[PDB]
């Protein structure tokens, strides 16, 4: 079939000096021809401008650790958060063209002043523990393992509790929301609205049984109002799902591959309306099939050893370690030893604008 | 306003020879006329041939009891069931217009052969253990406390694997189907095709982690694909409800009064479209408001001393037994002590239809 | 496969003293055991008490007028309406177990009182004009071909604007709703509340435009708002439907077979949360492929000439003749000449329980 | 409250050669920091790059009129249409972030070969005739006041069956596809599959009969299979909203504003995922509350004449005129004599994703 490389250009004017004349009156009127940009405008699949990219952890860890000296965190800048930036996207801070991930530090005894914003939010924590986010007012311990919600406009703040550091990731629809036009933000308090450190959340507390919904919580939500997935849960559905495969039993998404999405308990969709969460664990020597996918996703390894494999190029991972596959870019995982990865997409965005599209090798 | 009482009867035709002659053609034709009939057909509001009754557990189980000696359980008759009959209803054996209930008894080591049937259906325990229910091939263990599941169509056979008899309730939309002709009916196994005796079956194992989805299990089901909802977790929300209301945080459906609806986790709606299930814990001391609902109601009484009110009539409740409230009839529960109860209804079938209406005293 | 006739019966126990007074026990007890009624309750598939029939409009007409005669029209008995009540069906006014049907009549000048009720009904035209329905307040002329809607809880009255008189047929979910205890109904004003007899009412005004929607109609209705679905644009969807069928264009649901549903141009479903409506054109010498559904249907006959076929049993129609399918029963329609059909049916109710199957010969 | 101007910038680092370092090691390793970029990506309200901004239709029509003199249209540039670029967009051919909107200029007998496309579209027309655009093979007449549709992955072409040039207006969701990665694109036939010229499309004769609904469409579509939605229903549906005003009946928007929202008549919502349209009328002297809305809209003047008011400017406007809104810019519009505009946006977008937000002037 074909490309914009191999299609007849039967649009090409006759260059005269009528022809620049009409091209620069096009210019004074704001007016862009289609016949000049058609296949850059409408490629015939996704090109994107993000390029598959590694962040390694000893090195986010580095600068992070760097920046807690370096750099005081309070009002104004909020966070010492230091956002991953595609090398293609043209000096953005942005990971992916709809998404935001950052390294965040939180030093002994700081305070991160509490705020919302229209922009959907999670935290995920590879290794540490002694922060709390307050999320409206409900404080969530944050530890190893821990996915933290903070769905959009709600207020948030945190507080490390310790005389030891913490680290951690955040995800965010910042680059959608930014070029959209969508972003509100308001200033709450100077410090957390409550310093106290429950175990576990109020939310928590309310919606963490399985099969079960409080009759004061009939109504639908938009976001979970699940404030933490518990590492705990998360382990314990993976380690079921491998044992019902040895026991012959449908559980598994692909041989030895388990895996999990983290939804909403009030719809059983997504986390957040742009963002989608899900937790894989490869059994030692899994390969998963290859795979291209409208939209962008990233992972970060949370243990074990492995590799990716992105556009054909296999770069090996380890603990801690960050990529982003941007769209329609072939993708494949190799497990060396166990290999777990939490996993971030846009996914809820072309599913619910009917842009979705899945190619899978062999099948 | 006026009633069907009170109104004028304006369409009373003269009692005339031709008029009688009129009235006999109807007969032969088979037409009944409107007029004859309206208040009855369309009553100002919901007058149920159902009555409000109790049925007490000491009863049931020594009715139970005495058919474990005297009928044998096997093909044919299927289950050792005693159908709650109503009053009110003719010699049907429903409980309600829309729902039947039973208690169902099974001795030491029998079995009760496999079969599958369009009519949704649910097991409930108050005391006991022993027996397992296998629900399309996935055993499912039967205790104190828990909700078993079996989904209109799912093939489901129980054993006993004990030397000691079990006691439970059944709920069906029985009824329901047998009135709006919606029943089919397969004979399956002879006996259950895994005595396998698991502490937790596999559907469990994949889907009752907290807020938790299977990659494998994305697609939404009409029922829950949760067997069993177990009386660990029912038990904690509970107690989550009463500590969070303690605390002086939002949780309780009403004051002193906590209260969960069991659900489909793949939509967060009812366990099956037919009918709804739910557990109330109430305070010593608590007295909830009079409410009057459009379709029927059944609580069994789990634990502790209370009382409902019906149409203003008190009857005191005991450990076990069982109540019915028919449509629009006001209802109100007293506790004595702590006071835990398993409810199920129709109102899926209301709601869906939109026939629902709901009257609560003081609001 | 086995059925109740051909299983063994292994539930029978000795018939003893200590049995029989078991069994008195029970009545006492309100007691029904499930191993006696097993085979009634829950059959192999739907085996509905109503039963196929058919009532000639001649039959139907004469009995109409002659009412008109001798009955008047008022308060109370409310409408001029005759029952098609099923032989099955125990002497109740029930053309199904969930439907009522109705010839209705209304002579010179007569107005038939304002009253609203939680059953959802619409009103059906074969003949006639000169009625105008008056729904919430808004005029509704009724003519031959037209569908018209009254959804639970709207207000509606009529009156007769000429010196003839007309008659047409009422659909309403009575049936459904006096079993199931959803029934409420209030008296309104002893005459309509507008005499004013426009061509087309407000409803049609603002909603009957193909493919547009008022930006004040923005939110959906669990009802059509369209009042009335006029003859003129059934009739024009139909022929297009033949037309593109000689075409050589999809758009029959089977050849020769044009047929359209009525819907909530809100949501694109059914007319009313219980009832279904559609309307069925078959060319010359069509017959349909014999279906099983489950649930009931009724049709009148509209224009020209044919046959139903039920349970194997061929009756042949005339223009108004009107027939019910109960559950299950197989039926097959067969053209004479073109062979137009009015349809309605209780399918919504079963599709949103999940009860509905679908058995069609030949696929 | 606080903003971004006047809060304190407590996260200010000492500027020392450590830490130049630290910012230089940032830039080496794909890093940027949030602290020093938070207000340009977390805007208190949205803040577009895109600008408020009037295109003259004259001035269009000159330029495309140019362009049909000078440019062939054929194969490689596909389409001889003029996007209209916003001045705040940095050069790229977008009218907003989300969208993409042109005039099209075919000629005397031209054709514009067949292609599809992700992006979806749809075809305006103030003025002119002659062309027919052919949708998956169904030939679509394009006439004064129609919208004509081509959703996502449907294949199009057009011929101008005339010796008379016709001019349109296209709208796309080209700059949201090119930014999220979601576009697709495949050449297909160099001519129109059918050159036949009906006065309706099959899709009409099958989807446009008020309320009605073939049972061969009982699917419902992600986007409209209606393929035009002609003049004569729109001003049909907004001439009987003014009606029903006079008559003192609710059905406007506002005081002599009427509008509809063109839609799926399968579902009942827009015509196509990422784009809504909408058909506004307003009366003489009416002058519209001032709205706020997030996301970008497009107006097209269809007929009379009045003023925009954006950001308080006034701009006056002719037939055809075009205007753009970027998100949360005031504006309101105002009616000199009668005032009809075609309008579309990106809304579908913002309300999926619940990023919607509106604000109105006196409430
Ligand atoms: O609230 C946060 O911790 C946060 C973290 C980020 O990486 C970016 C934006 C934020 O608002
Ligand atoms: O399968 C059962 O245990 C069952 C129990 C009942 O009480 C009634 C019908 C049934 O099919
Ligand atoms: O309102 C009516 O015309 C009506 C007609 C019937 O056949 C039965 C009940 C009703 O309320
Ligand atoms: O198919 C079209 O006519 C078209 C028109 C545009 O203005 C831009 C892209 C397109 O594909
Ligand atoms: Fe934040
Ligand atoms: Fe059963
Ligand atoms: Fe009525
Ligand atoms: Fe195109």
């Amino acid at each position: 079939k074909l490309d914009h490389e191999s299609v007849t250009q039967a649009m090409q004017p006759k260059d005269t000096p009528e022809l620049r004349a009409l091209y620069k009156s096009f210019e004074e009127e704001s007016i862009i021809p289609l016949w000049t940009q058609l296949g850059d405008l409408m490629p015939i699949h996704p090109k994107s401008k993000a390029v598959p990219h590694v962040w390694k952890w000893s090195t986010l860890l580095r600068l992070a650790r760097k920046s807690g000296e370096l750099v005081p965190v309070g009002r104004g800048g909020e966070r010492r958060a230091l956002g991953l930036a595609n090398p293609g996207l043209g000096g953005n801070a942005y990971i992916s063209p709809t998404m935001w991930a950052a390294i965040q530090y939180l030093g002994p005894r700081e305070t991160a002043p509490e705020h919302r914003h229209s922009q959907n939010a999670f935290r995920f924590v590879v290794e540490g523990e002694g922060v709390w986010t307050v999320v409206n007012g409900d404080p969530v311990r944050m530890s190893r393992g821990d996915l933290l919600l903070t769905p959009g406009w709600c207020f948030h703040g945190h507080m490390n509790d310790t005389d030891q550091p913490m680290a951690w990731i955040d995800g965010l629809d910042i680059p959608f929301s930014q070029q959209m036009d969508v972003g509100f933000f308001e200033f709450g308090s100077d410090r957390v609205t409550d310093y106290a450190t429950p175990n576990f959340s109020r939310g928590e507390r309310l919606w963490c049984h399985p099969g079960l919904r409080p009759l004061s919580g009939l109504q639908n939500t938009v976001a979970s109002p699940i404030g933490a997935y518990r590492w705990e849960f998360t382990d314990r559905a993976l380690t079921e799902q491998l044992l019902l495969e040895d026991e012959g039993q449908p559980a598994t998404v692909a041989p030895g591959h388990a895996a999990i999405r983290y939804v909403n308990p009030t719809t059983g969709g997504d986390v957040m309306p742009t963002l989608r969460c899900e937790f894989h664990r490869l059994r030692a020597g899994t390969e998963t099939a290859t795979r291209n996918e409208v939209g962008s996703t990233v992972f970060q390894v949370f243990e074990g050893a492995g590799a990716v494999v992105m556009n054909g190029e296999t770069t090996k991972l380890e603990k801690g370690d960050m990529f982003v596959v941007p769209s329609w870019v072939p993708w494949s995982l190799q497990a060396e030893t166990q290999f777990d990865l939490f996993r971030f997409s846009d996914a809820p965005i072309m599913e619910a604008l009917s842009f979705m599209r899945t190619k899978i090798e062999g099948q």
